[PDB]
């Protein structure tokens, strides 16, 4: 966590930041804590195609309003239109930055394609430089809320939960989300029989459906589903 020193010191190399958020939750995988008031920003609202589609567009609506530079895009979508989306300055030199797993490498990657002394950068056809490494960043968990937010994207791994509000908290945003009315107990007695996860004494192993369903959740196999609201639930 405490570097962020590390990303002060990738910032010094860079006049652009594509913050890379998930859609599904744009607050809780903001990248809050570090500054990049001095660089030319741009919001990128990624996994669009596993986000609730009327929650996304609220949220570019919400950051127009505020004045930012905010893109949508999802991994299937052609490098052509993420580049014309992001459409960087001629002199631009970028760092890609976010949370954890919402998508940095996979984006780098498109950036990239067969193209290639610490960080190195690739250039675009038109001369802009990438950084071919993101930043990783990791913040503060003050809220139950904020965590049950980064385990549903993925971003915060159930063995670094230690409260089991917290699970219950993600439940209850899904639950919300998709429809769902049950209690927490009895989804994942359930989720643990409909997947075969029993313990010793044949008993569901509540653990690892947990680790299971939030992971399956992650990944959007649990429906096109978003966590936040600008707006606000
Ligand atoms: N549905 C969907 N999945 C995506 C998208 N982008 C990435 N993923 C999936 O999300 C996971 C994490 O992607 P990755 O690019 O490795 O993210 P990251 O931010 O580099 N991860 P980290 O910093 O934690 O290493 C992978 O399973 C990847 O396939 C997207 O637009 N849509």
């Amino acid at each position: 966590e405490k570097a962020k020193r590390q990303i002060k010191d990738l910032l010094r190399l860079v006049n652009t930041v594509v913050e890379v958020r998930d859609a599904r939750a744009p607050f809780a995988t903001s990248a809050y804590g570090v500054d990049f008031s001095r660089k030319e920003t741009i919001i990128l609202l990624n996994k669009v195609d596993i986000a609730d589609e009327k929650t996304t567009k609220k949220w570019v609506e919400f950051f127009k309003k505020q004045g930012k530079r905010v893109i949508t895009t999802h991994k299937g979508e052609p490098r052509k239109v993420l580049l014309k989306k992001l459409s960087f300055d001629r002199l631009a030199r970028v760092l890609i930055v976010g949370v954890p797993n919402t998508g940095k490498s996979t984006i780098i990657n498109k950036l990239k394609g067969k193209r290639a002394k610490g960080i190195q950068w690739f250039s675009l056809e038109n001369g802009v430089k990438i950084l071919d490494t993101p930043g990783i960043l990791y913040k503060n968990i003050f809220s139950e809320d904020l965590a049950a937010k980064l385990l549903l994207v993925g971003s915060l791994p159930v063995e670094r939960i230690e409260d089991q509000r917290i699970f219950e908290r993600a439940f209850e945003i899904f639950a919300r989300s998709i429809g769902i009315e049950s209690s927490f107990s009895e989804f994942f007695e359930d989720f643990a029989r409909k997947r075969g996860l029993l313990k010793k004494g044949g008993v569901p192993d509540i653990e690892r459906a947990l680790m299971l369903f939030f992971t399956e959740v992650a990944q959007g196999k649990a429906g096109r589903v978003s966590f936040e609201r600008p707006e606000d639930i």
